[PDB]
């Protein structure tokens, strides 16, 4: 619905962390993109880029102001559209799990991966995100929407529990659906 000059204008109001975040978040619906950019085109062109994936976007992002600017709305009616675009549940919530993270146990966690898959070292670095973590684990076939109790695992490690928790209660709800 929102036309493409009116969305990327918005795109140059998020930093290069927020970018990558987006760009996860398109990685099913947007293959091949390395720009958001790309990804926005791709969404345009499948009608896929609507109000309600952009508001969830900017949710998922806690770009609260941009709602408010681009949208008029609040946090309140942002909740009201979460759930009802392309964007799953698997990538919104690794998203969210991955700002529970500071650089410490981000640093962990690659270990973790790469010494349970020693092949993950070309892919992961001390710069790598935790949602560039997930794509990897991805990418080996040891997570996937279906399936994160590899990253569950390592969490528990950490001994962050709760953000476990988060990921067991996910698995155990799509399972059930």
């Amino acid at each position: 619905v929102p036309s493409l000059p009116f969305l990327r204008h918005l795109l140059e109001e998020l930093d290069s962390h927020e970018d990558s975040l987006l760009l996860f978040l398109c990685h099913d619906a947007a293959p091949g993109c390395t720009t958001v950019t790309q990804a926005l085109c791709s969404l345009s062109q499948q009608r896929k880029l609507t109000l309600a994936a952009l508001v969830e976007m900017l949710y998922v992002l806690q770009r609260m102001d941009l709602l408010k600017s681009r949208f008029g709305l609040s946090k309140e009616g942002a909740e009201q559209l979460l759930g009802t675009s392309f964007l799953t549940r698997y990538r919104k919530l690794m998203v969210c799990v991955g700002e529970e993270l500071d650089s410490s146990e981000l640093r962990a966690l690659r270990l973790f991966a790469c010494n349970l898959n020693p092949s993950l070292s070309t892919a992961l670095s001390e710069s790598s995100r935790f949602v560039e973590l997930v794509l990897a684990l991805e990418n080996v076939g040891l997570v996937s929407p279906s399936s994160v109790s590899v990253l569950a695992d390592m969490l528990r490690t950490l001994r962050r529990l709760d953000l476990c928790q988060q990921l067991v209660e996910y698995e155990q709800q799509e399972q059930a659906r």
